[PDB]
């Protein structure tokens, strides 16, 4: 499972997307375009998932419980502004999502490769994000992309930490209702990876704003 590697089929991305614009409207699958390199693994119609123009406030620059809390909450339910198209894509080679950005200032103007970096955090770089072409485009464009698998296997971490924490809150209330005499009075579904894989992205690029979450 899932659980286990931390990774995932091109059909539990299908699911994953699903639910994620389900549960967030601003979210949405890919249109059937022309223009769009498709690929055989993955219906014509849900190859990769885009959020539009995303603001972004400051830069990365000035910038494991909440993850577990907004799981739950859904299984119940300088000084130039910009904005960011998200692109979240399958990854053939990791078998992991992966994002790619695209940022924007007000008057619509692509920022440069090197200005889009300045929003991404520090402490991420190196190992997670890089200058690429969207790769689901014929005639392409720039971006950066934000990788969780090229050192640390990030989603695998990040779900054990999950269900250490789900481990941990389900015994320690056991333990308050024995110690409180009311004792006589959840798990991680493949639907919400791309949940935990958007925690991931929000360490990444701190200054994006979370109309995502």
């Amino acid at each position: 499972t899932f659980l286990t590697t931390g990774q995932i089929t091109p059909e539990e991305f299908v699911q994953a997307g699903d639910y994620l614009c389900h549960m967030f409207p601003t979210w949405k699958w890919n249109e059937e375009s022309s223009d769009i390199s498709y690929r055989d693994f993955l219906p014509k119609n849900k190859q990769f998932l885009i959020i539009r123009k995303v603001p972004c406030d400051k830069r990365a620059e000035q910038c494991i419980d909440d993850i577990d809390e907004l799981i739950q909450d859904m299984e119940i339910k300088m000084a130039q502004e910009r904005y960011y198209d998200l692109y979240i894509a399958y990854s053939t080679s990791y078998r992991v999502p992966k994002m790619y950005i695209v940022g924007f200032n007000s008057n619509g103007s692509p920022l440069s490769p090197e200005q889009m970096f300045e929003d991404i955090s520090a402490d991420y770089r190196t190992k997670t994000a890089t200058i690429e072409k969207l790769p689901f485009y014929k005639n392409s464009v720039l971006s950066v992309s934000i990788h969780p698998c090229k050192h640390a296997n990030v989603m695998k971490i990040l779900l054990d930490k999950v269900r250490v924490v789900r481990q941990r809150r389900r015994k320690e209330l056991q333990e308050e209702q024995e110690l409180d005499g009311v004792g006589d009075w959840d798990s991680l579904r493949v639907d919400q990876y791309l949940i935990v894989f958007l925690k991931f992205i929000t360490s990444v690029t701190p200054s994006i704003q979370h109309d995502y979450t």
